[PDB]
């Protein structure tokens, strides 16, 4: 007999399918970001990793595995056949190269479809760029409905703009409340109206609050929030504990059910005056549904127009893309 | 008065040092993994990262700070000084390069130990860095630091690897698979077959030929796999990350908390098993908050303590031809 | 139209059900204990509280709910009536008032006979995780009648003995009771059995360095260690009435075993039948592989001739008491 | 050579002061609620118990102590004597008793508890839990000799997660983002800012101008009148709260010990505002951190609720200025 079966007495071999199971596609900077911020916030039972490149994807399965004994997530899987990643509650994509757009169409033809006949009830979280036009192909190729399908979107966004304000007030970001919604990136459009700490409006005490004119320059904020992003690159290559951090609060408040409010991107037909198939980032409560509902904020005429003109972008890129 | 004045009435202006600051000094693929572990773990109110290339260390803190909204330390801080490392608690070495490998290290140790000794001269030392265990006898020489407060990782990643394959042969979890590898980090490493067990069910004795070539069961290849391994990763994925970062940041904690608990950890050896050269190998140590306050004296058998001392011998052979 | 609706847009209204839910039968000093501990290692996504008492219920409940803001367990439900527990993971019996032994036995009995249908009735799937004295032969109980298969049934048994264990012998040592290795098993509670050949700190033997270990010649009296499990519990009764936080801690540490899946090693109660000699249907503390489907497997210690002796012994008097029990 | 000397070489005796100490005094079930919450928080590594019961305060401590295990606070102390008490932090004050009698009886023992945690913790932060807050903040500032920075009270904190709660089930979303502060008076005379209750920094006022009016349809003002209705009720329920308090004074202890600057609706004292001048303690968001709280927001607060506040602060003072130290 073996030294196992000496040691231990079997009741059951019987294996159930995974219960609380995340995919991450793409083992990038960014892909290997989320996957080492899920597992250090116990979220799924389950981690599957998916790329093309293999040796690079075994080598990221091996690293975290032998890290096993520091962590609450009893099994760690990968494989480029999409077989490791079936009954997945969340699948995130992460993967990535009007040329570059189309680059990551023709890849996601390829992913979408895989996840779909693995996880077909799974919610979709697109990380991969730009986020807000692959969440919308993601949703025309799966076929799901809105609700399972969610864009990583402003969330990095609100969270680069609140540890900015919170510098600038000697406050933690997490007691300084702010929205950058609409378009992920540099067109992103922050909200002056809802800039807050505890419960008192910035706006209200200081009207030149995100204006030209503004003797403090608040509006510089906002614009930090992109230069941020471009610095990073400039810096260091590339950005990925941020978004990696970003995206396991997104996992969390899905996974767990939570119910919370984020700036997510999400379909927007019927908003603002749009009227075309986009997805934009505005408040989102997150759940085991993926987005169930979301907040109507209240935007000035310049904040309205700001997010037509994004709509028009998108979809003026989208309606030429060939699936 | 300024909007920031105009919301928030300040009633005092004292401005107050971290109490629990880690820095960690590199920024490469190993010190970033420690960085991001010790911030998810909550170990810190203040972290400092350190390295010489100026970009790549001003992008990494940016990127962190970037995520500050998701963690719970209120400053990131870095520089090429090392004032921004002043006061720390714990400061984690893992600069330099992946007979000249040791070399080399040295000479980049003779720069880092003295500016961290001069600015946080109480810290803890917990060395990365390869060879980690004659990195730690550099860093404790040119310190000057009493031992119990230099410290090598060691055999800590060496033993969880261990037990995670341990784990995946018995169908268990890593936590409740225990089994000690002890002596150098890498290729002389020694599996202490005599302590590994399950429940305190001691394999040995259940399985007489655990760990000789007579075993049908070849477990001693479950040690040579843990030697092997990170050369397997190496080859994948050109650089082992985010185990060593896991594994840091479990001995930062038990450092950081006082918790006392034993970690397999490189430790000035002279004394134990014939050994009487200065040199640093892994033993199971009691880490807290004075680093290495306590070592276990396992009971080895012959031909154990016969390859710690050999390793000894090997590392005080590179070790008395080293120049500071 | 409303504020809400003004606030907020509505996708859909599909209702769905809990994926993580764990109910607590028995909204005592232990039930709540276990359930703040369960909270804020946060490993439901609902919470069911069941008891008798309905005034107390709704105000431990109300309580709980009114710090939802510092917890990410985002529904906490209760009631006298078990649909409240629909579809649980884990249910956790810790009814029944705390304590001679075979009229606690009666008493608790007549209980379960109510309790158990109902949440089989509603969770046929779940685990039953029973903490109710006395703790080994309330798992029986519970096994006959739920009808589960012996993997679902899981008794508290001496996890909590063999933590009190670690504490005290961490404290002698001056070391975590992480690092301090050790196994009380057997019947849990006056006769449960420190098994001295495992006792360890990174895997060196206490007992191979000191072999009058828990003998009667040991000159640093070792056997004292297990003696004070013994006696920490009567004093803890004495001190303030009753034990909350060490049991609450202990069965949040196996509710994270079984809800995470991680087949980590715990000693619980567990069907025995099969090993030492033992041939009735009796469960006792051996070391168990914990996860999602509750005890997968169990580890078969080594035993000396005495510690074997005294499994039998409990074995032998837990059967004597169960074989009389009318179902 | 013991078991302990063959199994374990020391290499330093040299013990240190513990550096993230926290004291609970009072191991009723406020206090024990702190304590666990306290402790599954990881924000201590050394926690100290202190009652006048003896027997109880052993047993609680005891009990603790055999979870250590399932924790990461190495060390878990009590006594009657407050030298247990040594270098903490931080020390919670949970200890406590017609009506102004009830005043008068907890300034008495704050009398002999105050004194002793001060001797033996001369640095430490102070968080008064013990009813009626407000008043007992300021006892415990008077007797302490304390700057006002380091004597917090527990104040509104309680209040607000409540308000957020019932505001979340209303809304169908979870409290931490729905957004909205109860200030002033602990208890009963507590203002709700309808000013300030948002979701995503989308004003509940704005878009409902009748928010927590008589004329609101929706009747929004009932949330708070449910927040005290609440606390009476969990009161006629079970016979006391322990829970909820006990996990909102782990969030406030969570801010001061690992200096986060975060924002919380706590009892500070408030003379300067809103008209006030006399010595009273009002709850409003302070920042808080390791020295405690270093700064206050200034909400900008309607006449009617700047009156409510003035009003609770004529009330506090006219006790105050009976009572005797
Ligand atoms: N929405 C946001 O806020 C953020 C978006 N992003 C995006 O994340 C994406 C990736 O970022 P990085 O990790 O830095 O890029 P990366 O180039 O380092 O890694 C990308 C990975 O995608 C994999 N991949 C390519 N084709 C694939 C396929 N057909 N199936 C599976 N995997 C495939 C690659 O092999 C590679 O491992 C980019 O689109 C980037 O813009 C990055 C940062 C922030
Ligand atoms: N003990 C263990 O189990 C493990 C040890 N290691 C070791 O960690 C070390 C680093 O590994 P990687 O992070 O992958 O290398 P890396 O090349 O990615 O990063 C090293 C960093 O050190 C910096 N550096 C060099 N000289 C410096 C100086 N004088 N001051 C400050 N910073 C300086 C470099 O600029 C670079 O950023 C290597 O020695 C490697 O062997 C790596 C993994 C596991
Ligand atoms: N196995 C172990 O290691 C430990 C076991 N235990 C046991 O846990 C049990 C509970 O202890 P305490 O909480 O202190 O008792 P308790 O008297 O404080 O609470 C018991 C609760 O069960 C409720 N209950 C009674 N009948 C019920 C029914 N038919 N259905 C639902 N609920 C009912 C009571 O109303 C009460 O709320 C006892 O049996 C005690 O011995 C306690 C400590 C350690
Ligand atoms: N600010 C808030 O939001 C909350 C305020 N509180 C208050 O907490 C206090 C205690 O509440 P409970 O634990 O339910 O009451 P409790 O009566 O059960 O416990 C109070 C403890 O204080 C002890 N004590 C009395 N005098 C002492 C002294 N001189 N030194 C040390 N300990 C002493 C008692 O022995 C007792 O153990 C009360 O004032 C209560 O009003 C309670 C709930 C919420
Ligand atoms: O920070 C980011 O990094 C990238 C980026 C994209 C476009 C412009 C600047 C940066 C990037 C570029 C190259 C390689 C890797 C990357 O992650 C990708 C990306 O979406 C972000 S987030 C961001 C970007 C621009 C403005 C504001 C924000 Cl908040
Ligand atoms: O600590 C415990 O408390 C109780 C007990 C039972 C029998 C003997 C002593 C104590 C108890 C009695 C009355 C009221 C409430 C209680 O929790 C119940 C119980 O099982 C334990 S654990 C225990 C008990 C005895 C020895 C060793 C251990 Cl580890
Ligand atoms: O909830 C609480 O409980 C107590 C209370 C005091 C006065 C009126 C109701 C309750 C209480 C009474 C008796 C015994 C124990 C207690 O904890 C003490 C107390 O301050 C609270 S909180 C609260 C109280 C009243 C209104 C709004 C709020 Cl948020």
């Amino acid at each position: 007999a073996t030294l196992k079966d000496q040691l231990i007495y079997n009741l059951l071999k019987e294996e159930q399918t995974p219960q609380n199971k995340i995919t991450v596609v793409g083992v990038g900077a960014v892909g290997m970001a989320c996957a080492i911020s899920i597992l250090m916030k116990d979220l799924a039972d389950e981690l599957a990793l998916v790329d093309v490149i293999e040796d690079k994807l075994k080598g990221e399965m091996m690293d975290l595995q032998h890290g096993s004994l520091f962590l609450r997530t009893p099994k760690i899987v990968s494989g480029k056949d999409y077989n490791v990643t079936a009954n997945s509650k969340l699948v995130i994509i992460t993967a990535g190269a009007l040329n570059l757009v189309q680059r990551n169409v023709n890849i996601f033809k390829f992913i979408i479809p895989n996840v779909v006949k693995y996880s077909p009830n799974c919610k979709l979280l697109i990380v991969s760029n730009p986020v807000d036009i692959l969440t919308y192909v993601a949703w025309k190729i799966s076929g799901f409905p809105k609700n399972r399908v969610i864009g990583s979107g402003c969330n990095l966004d609100s969270a680069r703009f609140r540890y900015l304000m919170g510098e600038r007030l000697g406050v933690h970001p997490l007691s300084c409340h702010g929205w950058v919604l609409g378009e992920h990136g540099d067109s992103s459009v922050p909200v002056w109206s809802g800039m807050n700490v505890a419960g008192v409006s910035l706006k209200t005490l200081h009207p030149d609050l995100g204006t030209d004119k503004d003797k403090e320059q608040w509006k510089e904020v906002h614009k930090q929030v992109v230069e941020s992003a471009y610095e990073v690159i400039k810096l260091k290559g590339y950005t990925s504990w941020a978004i990696g951090l970003s995206v396991a609060d997104l996992a969390e408040s899905i996974m767990k059910n939570l119910r919370r409010v984020h700036p997510v991107s999400t379909m927007i037909k019927g908003l603002y005056g749009i009227k075309d198939d986009v997805f934009l980032s505005v408040p989102c409560i997150l759940g085991q549904n993926g987005i169930s509902d979301l907040v109507k904020v209240t935007l000035t005429s310049e904040e309205e127009a700001r997010l037509k003109k994004s709509a028009d972008t998108l979809w003026g890129i989208q309606k030429e893309l060939q699936f």
